[PDB]
């Protein structure tokens, strides 16, 4: 069973990443390098963040190191496993999301609750999955995808 | 006192609000009817939708009816009162957060239960404010606000 908290975390976080894979699958070969907006992430770039960030908040809730996390962020996410990857993310915070776990100060020294870091990382995966939308509207692809 | 769960949100949504409002007071008067990105909301248009949000979706959620969030959007907020009106939206959702409310199946027929709603209104804030940091950016402002 799980809590009201946890069965609102899955929904919502569940169609965060189900429409974030849709925008993903919508991306065409040539627009991986764009950058719409000049001075920040490419459109691979925001992919990439997105596909890792619901596994990456966890972990650096959970106490990983600055070094951990270079590891981690440096392992490379090809455009063909953007899915494969963005789903393990949401496996493992899933698993997260049900099981008990115990967080720590972040290394450069953040200190939230479990509930308080499964719900930064839903808010931190609805920022970006903004993004990439305005990134795919502002490259005409006029998304009709309904996102609530 | 307040559960774990509605300290993440009064958290995590006042992070929220209060980067808006910060994000607010840096539009400058030439920019509210500027729209970045063709087809889509100005930066004024944007900006009311953020500053009533938070009530509005907690209203939806009450059992609104079509006209009477007609009548709500209807309400004119001109540019120098929207502070003051994201102020009063995040009042709402603060009595809302802490007081046991009743939900409703909407009147375009979507049903979740009250800890559901104001997880979906935290996460609808955090989309726009993306949203409105995307226009910023696209109209050279760069941005350097701690958004986490
Ligand atoms: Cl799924
Ligand atoms: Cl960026
Ligand atoms: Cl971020
Ligand atoms: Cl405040
Ligand atoms: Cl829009
Ligand atoms: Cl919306
Ligand atoms: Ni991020
Ligand atoms: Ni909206």
């Amino acid at each position: 069973g799980m809590t009201d908290w946890q069965q609102a975390l899955d929904r919502h976080v569940g169609v965060g990443v189900r429409t974030t894979r849709d925008l993903i699958r919508l991306i065409q070969p040539e627009d991986w390098d764009k950058r719409p907006i000049s001075g920040k992430r490419s459109v691979y770039e925001v992919a990439v963040h997105l596909a890792v960030l619901l596994e990456a908040d966890l972990r650096i809730a959970t106490g990983a190191t600055a070094d951990e996390m270079a590891q981690f962020y440096a392992v490379p996410v090809l455009p063909e496993q953007l899915v494969d990857r963005l789903d393990q993310s949401w496996q493992y915070y899933q698993d997260r999301l049900m099981a008990d776990f115990s967080t720590e100060t972040t290394y450069w020294g953040v200190t939230d609750s479990t509930t308080g870091w499964l719900l930064e990382a839903a808010v931190h995966l609805y920022h970006h999955r903004s993004q990439l939308l305005d990134y795919l509207n502002l490259l005409g692809y006029d998304i009709k995808l309904d996102l609530f």
